[PDB]
């Protein structure tokens, strides 16, 4: 497999490390999204310590309105937190 | 860095390896998208040998209608072609 295919499989793996913990095993509820951001995105985002901050993050990404982050919405979230990076690649 | 972060950076890096070849350096035109799929996604997708297949993939990815695949749209494309994987992580 290519570097790209290995990165995609790695992305899916970590998403499931969090979505599979509670309730719907294929979506992140707020407590799972909080842990993923704090444990795994520490270079891209500030640690979340307040409930109101997690609420807003979820509200900003939850495009279909079900209260949870599915894989499609997570992938869009990954794109949003990378916006500043592209200029450095060009 | 975390496994997720390394994977995200790898995804951005391969996108730009193709998007930076011609024209808009931050989007994939049809030629760049075909090249990326054929060279980097050969486990997830069949080799593209027909113009109709390229046209259809671009049409399906291109949510803003500019004829090119930007990074957000690429993240959505990655999520689409990996749907069969998820059941292996629960
Ligand atoms: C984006 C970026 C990265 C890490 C953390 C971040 C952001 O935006 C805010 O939080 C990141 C990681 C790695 C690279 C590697 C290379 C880039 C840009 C990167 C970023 N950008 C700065 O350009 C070439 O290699
Ligand atoms: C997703 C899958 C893989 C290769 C080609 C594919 C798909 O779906 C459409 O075409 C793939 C590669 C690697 C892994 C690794 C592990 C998974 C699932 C994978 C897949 N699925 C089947 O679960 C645990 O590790
Ligand atoms: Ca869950
Ligand atoms: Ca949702
Ligand atoms: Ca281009
Ligand atoms: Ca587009």
């Amino acid at each position: 497999m290519s570097e790209l295919e290995k990165a995609v499989v790695a992305l899916i793996d970590v998403f499931h490390q969090y979505s599979g913990r509670e309730g719907d095993k294929h979506k992140l509820k707020k407590s799972e999204l909080k842990e993923l951001i704090n444990n795994e995105l520490s270079h891209f985002l500030e640690e979340i310590k307040e409930q109101e901050v997690v609420d807003k993050v979820m509200e900003t990404l939850d495009s279909d309105g079900d209260g949870e982050c599915d894989f499609q919405e997570f992938m869009a979230f990954v794109a949003m937190i990378t916006t500043a990076c592209h200029e450095f690649f060009e």
